[PDB]
């Protein structure tokens, strides 16, 4: 039969209050012939009715695709809410039932620091700036970078890595131009996190 997906909203969407956090259930493998899929949601056990629901969308491999999509409560995902989407067509009884919640346990703060480029590396057109992110909980998390009040797109982070004693790290790694670094500008590692106090911090990098 159909299969069923339900993914959670982004960190950063969960974290900042001006943003819209969604969970989103997918329906895969619908075939023509099913009745029209039927969505109900429930939060903690409620129903709730706020979804929006697309039309029905035709894959290559001859099935269709059907996603819901709930916006929620930063405050209640947070809180570690369960968010229950349950999917069915309309006429038959069966159903299909799928719950998603944020990462249970206790929440620990993350430590960020910032690493200048290798003396080794300062002989290239360009280096790196790093910055470690360790020792945080859950490993939902968001890292961004800036300079001079305006975002830097050329970098890349790690996916969270699972430490020793059950908290989590990962690295960002910013590329810049050698001109740039030794000019003297600052670069800010930014990260996002819900231990973080106002769920934000922010560490700064110039040339010593």
């Amino acid at each position: 039969g159909p299969s069923v997906f339900l993914f959670p909203p982004k960190p950063k969407d969960t974290l900042m209050i001006s943003r819209t956090p969604e969970v989103t259930c997918v329906v895969v493998d619908v075939s023509q012939e099913d009745p029209e899929v039927q969505f109900n949601w429930y939060v903690d056990g409620v129903e709730v009715h706020n979804a929006k629901t697309k039309p029905r969308e035709e894959q290559f491999n001859s099935t269709y695709r059907v996603v819901s999509v709930l916006t929620v409560l930063h405050q209640d995902w947070l809180n570690g809410k369960e968010y229950k989407c349950k999917v069915s067509n309309k006429g038959l009884p069966s159903s299909i039932e799928k719950t998603i919640s944020k990462a249970k346990g206790q929440p620990r703060e993350p430590q960020v620091y910032t690493l200048p480029p290798s003396q080794e590396e300062m002989t290239k057109n360009q280096v790196s700036l790093t910055c470690l992110v360790k020792g945080f909980y859950p490993s939902d998390i968001a890292v961004e970078w800036e300079s001079n009040g305006q975002p830097e797109n050329n970098y890349k982070t790690t996916p969270p890595v699972l430490d020793s004693d059950g908290s989590f790290f990962l690295y960002s790694r910013l590329t810049v131009d050698k001109s740039r670094w030794q000019e003297g500008n600052v670069f800010s590692c930014s990260v996002m996190h819900e231990a973080l106090h106002n769920h934000y911090t922010q560490k700064s990098l110039s040339l010593s």
